[PDB]
Order: structure tokens, then sequence, then C-alpha cells
């Protein structure tokens, strides 16, 4: 599923989104365009690392969810990598969450990093309601 703009937003900030460790909603709207273009059942796989990039947060197989054919997986998000390739949101949502509660935070989306630091990126969230 790819999700509009400001029905991403809506359901975000209905998932508790929103200023969530500090990370404003726009923010997470910025790197979820970057990221996936907001669609769910993005898949991007490193042949270098071994590991895929699953769904709109497009995270990671070898720390944070599992897909059983990762080399040296640790499943942080105790997640299956199915689990974040659903239409709904709600359990890439919760990983996503715990990714931001590690040591880096919102680093650890390179996407956010090159195209979202240090920018205005407002336009993501306006007109959307929230
Ligand atoms: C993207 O992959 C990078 C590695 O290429 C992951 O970064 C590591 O994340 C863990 C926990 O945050 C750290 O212990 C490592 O030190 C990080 N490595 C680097 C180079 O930063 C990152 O978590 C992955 N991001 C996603 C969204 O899956």
């Amino acid at each position: 599923k790819v999700f509009e703009r400001c029905e991403l937003a809506r359901t975000l900030k209905r998932l508790g989104m929103d200023g969530y460790r500090g990370i404003s909603l726009a923010n997470w709207m910025c790197l979820a365009k970057w990221e996936s273009g907001y669609n769910t059942r993005a898949t991007n796989y490193n042949a270098g690392d071994r590991s895929t990039d699953y769904g709109i947060f497009q995270i990671n197989s070898r720390l944070w969810c599992n897909d059983g054919k990762t080399p040296g997986a640790v499943n942080a998000c105790h997640l299956s990598c199915s689990a974040l390739l659903q239409d709904n949101i709600a359990d890439a949502v919760a990983c996503a969450k715990r990714v931001v509660r590690d040591p880096q935070g919102i680093r650890a989306w390179v996407a956010w990093r090159n195209r979202c630091q240090n920018r205005d990126v407002r336009q993501y969230v306006q007109g959307c309601g929230v």
C-alpha cells in the first residue's frame, strides 16, 4: 500500500509518533518519503552485507527484524520482517520506535540524514490537519 501524504500523517499521529523522543511528525514524514515513497511493500537488498530493508521505514533485517535468511541477525524488534510488509503500519511503527531508542536515534535512517537534517520539512504535514 502506497499511503497518501496526509493519510499517513493522521495515521502516525494516531500512532503516537508525533514528538516521540522529541521527533516531530514532519520529520517522520520526511524520512518515510525518502525511505519508501510511502510504500509499505518496499524492500531493498544489499548484496554486499547480504541483508534486506523492509517497508515504509525500511527497517534492516540484520539488526531489527527477522527474515530467516540474513547472516548474523539480532532481531531486536522481535518481529518477522513480514510484519513490516503489511498494509497496516502498526507493527512497523512500534519497531521504528525501538530503533530511535538506541544510542544514535533518528540518525539510524540514512535518507533522513541526507534529505531532511537541518532542512525545513513542514511541507510534508501542510494541509494534513495534524
Ligand atoms: C541501517 O544500517 C546501519 C548499518 O549500516 C544500522 O546502524 C547500526 O545501528 C546499530 C543500532 O542503532 C548500531 O549499534 C551500529 O553502530 C550502527 N552502525 C552505524 C554505521 O551507524 C542502522 O540501524 C540501520 N537502520 C535501519 C533503519 O535499519
